[PDB]
């Protein structure tokens, strides 16, 4: 009944614990000492970090808990607005955009996005086959190039052409810097006057590009992208279409939730593959037996079951969206021993949930894709890499299909060597990525 | 591209080849002569028996192949009904019962069954320590007593009390006889008596099970499969299983439980006493882990090598020796065998597990160390529990029960193959080593 709490720092309480370049991993270490739940206190804020399936399965009860905007999401809201990810459930614009955007994110809608995904996937395979001998691949940098171009091509029919650059796009320079400042606000309290001047200067860069792209599209030209469905799609409930401001926030949202959070999955997947040669060969075998054409089809991607198992296990150990927030709708008791008042907040520490030994056994730290041989064997609310309930990831099928195609083509065309014996170092922005992860790719000389 | 086929018998085609008391072993011998695939033809039926991991990994593609009811499963359906094992994937009651029964068969649900499994496991250990000198154990008969009592106690809180009997329960008297008739119809006024007895055997099973369902509905609750089915509702449709289907699930769980699982223990003990080094390695682990008079659920999960012994025994002699599949659409198998929509396939599991390209040249050797790393095992090479969504739902149940009991057996007894048993596999719908007997000299470790 008495909830533990980590070390305090006087008037700042537990806030200095977040003053670190790896906060998610720090909360994971705190969870190992304190267990399934611990109270976290800051000046003006209190939250409870959940780590066990026993309690998270209760927090996922939508009749008792709703999505809360964490302090990180409130800072992203300053440029993501009332987009799908940074809006409240009770706000009119969430349910409106949710109803309009569900058909464009279905598994059957991935058939229309497949050709543009293959476009960017071919550019990645061609870059790696044009490398010289002893040259290495910067894995997270190249995965971000692919993911960002994929969502740009599939979402707005816009080509960032990341494979033609070493310096990033002027849009994401402002974006990644706005995400950095938003994360740096997490552990605060004239000195930061420059930060604020740069923050609004970075917000205007994102708004002007998207609003110009929206105004340019509105030629009347159609396409198979997210952009067309938002100009002509109407919410069945209210009958209304999204206004011009909201569509801008959705595009910014899809670009953030697109590029490196999805690429982190590919980077972690490739890392765990080259660290487990048995799994690598088994996944490479499936890529060769299934992808029999120079260009993979939509059906062939769906046949890569073991590649999806590899992607699901990489999401287990290192989910790139490492947590989400919930608040109590009413007075309730959590786990029969932790009474919660209305409005009290919860945190779902996803990497810890996926390390519940009572769910996955003693071998939680091993990269074993065979845990996902049969999805019905996994308990309820034990695997939550994409959120929960109606507030779950709407682009889950987008990210999984894109990652399955690219990983299958990567395993089909290249042998991969961990030439540096990479020591895992997880860089923490708002997401997780293996910093400095490099590999060598000996081509298999299979043409496209 | 041209598919081989064994010898034919005129208008009967290959059917007389099945007129034998060991058809699975006979089909295994045909695979050794004909290879990874051969056509099998009967009047009104044709199927293709797959034997290699190369082709079976394709047959396991659920987007291209679905579970088919083999001619044996069609005959079992006359009393197993639309239960989980004898229903088609498209029948509404399969997915309905599948959704309702998945949580009750989870690995976390084995914690609730553990105490009742230890109850029957202790009765087995006490019977064996109460034997007199020079008395031997009838291994498959005693393993069947344990597995039948386990599923009855864990599934319906009913005690068959098999260790208090010499003649089996009247329910399974009709059940084993109905399985005999169902298998003998496969290779068959002359049989008029069989049908009269067959309907008499079905009525005995239906009336008994329906009485237990009506008796439970006392209002009493429990941690058994029966309670999970009376109060559980399918999340998809919102509906609960009706009473006729619940009867079929209980009949299903009684068949698919005891004698398929008891074969695993009998084969496991056989392979243990034929390989004393493996026997000693597993007996050492049982002593190293089971430090309590009663094993806990946590301790069973730590019997890693015992599980390898159980997995290797399932490799050589899987007790559910095959399953059936049909092509959902026109497809090509292996790039050389074109199949039309609806064409049937057979997965000869004991042959699949003897693929030298997967397990090496020592396929016939009992090496439990093959399963040290499941990621080292190729895809769809080890299929003792079926495939995909139609896989064994009691997989958990059977492995935990067999690991607990086998661990207690190795901890409490030294085992001697006093007759130097010659393996003789009796074939009903499953496989078991007939006449396998051993001596168990107790270690005098109390409970
Ligand atoms: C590996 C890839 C991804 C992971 C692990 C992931 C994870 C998540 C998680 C955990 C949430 C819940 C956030 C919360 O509850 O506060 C979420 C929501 C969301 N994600 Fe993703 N995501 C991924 C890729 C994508 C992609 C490709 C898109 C493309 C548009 C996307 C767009 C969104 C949106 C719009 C939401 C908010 C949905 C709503 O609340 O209505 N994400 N994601
Ligand atoms: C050594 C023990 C066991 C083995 C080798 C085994 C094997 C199998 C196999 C191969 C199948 C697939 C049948 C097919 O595809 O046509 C299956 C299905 C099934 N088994 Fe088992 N089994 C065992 C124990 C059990 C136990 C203890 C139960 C307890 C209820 C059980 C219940 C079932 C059920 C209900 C199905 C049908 C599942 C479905 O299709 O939805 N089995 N089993
Ligand atoms: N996103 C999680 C973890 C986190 C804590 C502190 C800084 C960054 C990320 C949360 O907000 O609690
Ligand atoms: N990830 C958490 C971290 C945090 C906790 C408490 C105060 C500030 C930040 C979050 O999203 O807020
Ligand atoms: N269950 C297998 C093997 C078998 C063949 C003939 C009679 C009994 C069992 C199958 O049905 O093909
Ligand atoms: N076990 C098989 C045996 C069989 C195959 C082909 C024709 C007749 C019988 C089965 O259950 O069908």
């Amino acid at each position: 009944k008495e909830m533990p709490q980590p070390k305090t720092f006087g008037e700042l309480k537990n806030l200095p614990l977040l003053n670190t370049d790896k906060p998610v991993q720090a909360l994971m270490k705190i969870a190992d000492e304190l267990g399934e739940i611990f109270k976290f206190e800051a000046p003006g804020r209190v939250t409870r970090y959940l780590s066990s399936q026993r309690l998270i399965k209760e927090a996922c009860d939508e009749s008792r808990f709703d999505k809360n905007l964490s302090q990180a999401l409130k800072f992203v809201r300053d440029f993501a607005g009332d987009g799908l990810a940074t809006s409240w459930t009770h706000e009119k614009n969430w349910k409106k955009a949710h109803n309009i955007l569900l058909p464009s994110f279905s598994q059957q809608a991935m058939k229309g996005y497949h050709a543009m995904m293959v476009d960017i996937a071919v550019q990645l395979v061609q870059k790696w086959e044009r490398l010289n001998a002893d040259e290495h691949i910067e894995v997270p940098e190249d995965m971000t190039r692919l993911t960002l171009d994929t969502i740009g091509l599939c979402g707005f029919n816009y080509r960032f052409n990341s494979f033609y650059r070493d310096q990033p796009h002027p849009f994401i320079t402002s974006m990644v810097r706005a995400l950095d400042e938003a994360m740096n606000k997490l552990q605060r309290a004239p000195a930061y006057d420059e930060n604020k001047r740069q923050f609004q200067e970075d917000i205007k860069v994102m708004n002007d590009l998207v609003d110009k792209i929206i105004a340019d599209r509105k030629s009347g030209e159609q396409s198979d992208d997210l952009l067309t469905h938002m100009l002509n799609g109407k919410d069945p409930e209210t009958g209304e279409p999204l206004d011009d401001e909201n569509i801008r926030y959705q595009i910014i949202t899809f670009l953030i939730a697109g590029h490196e959070v999805t690429s982190g999955l590919l980077s972690f997947a490739l890392y765990f593959l080259v660290k487990n040669p048995h799994v690598l060969q088994k996944a490479a075998e499936e890529a060769a037996r299934v992808l029999v054409d120079p260009v993979p089809s939509y059906k062939q991607v769906k046949q890569l079951k073991y590649v999806g198992m590899v992607l699901n296990e990489a999401l287990r150990l290192w989910p790139t969206a490492p947590a989400f927030s919930l608040y109590a709708k009413e007075d309730t008791v959590l786990g029969g021993e932790y009474p919660l008042e209305k409005g009290d907040e919860l945190m779902v520490l996803i990497p810890q949930l996926h390390r519940d030994k009572t769910i996955w056994g003693d071998d939680v730290e091993e990269f074993r894709p065979e845990r996902f041989e049969n999805p019905s064997a996994i308990p309820q609310h034990a695997f939550k890499p994409f959120g929960n309930g109606q507030r779950a990831c709407i682009g889950q099928q987008f990210a999984l299909h894109e990652a399955t195609l690219v990983l299958g083509m990567m395993l089909k065309h290249f042998d991969f060597e961990d030439h540096t014996n990479y020591e895992l170092d997880i860089k923490e922005t708002l997401t997780l990525k293996p910093e400095g992860f490099v590999v060598k790719a000996k081509s298999k000389k299979i043409p496209l």
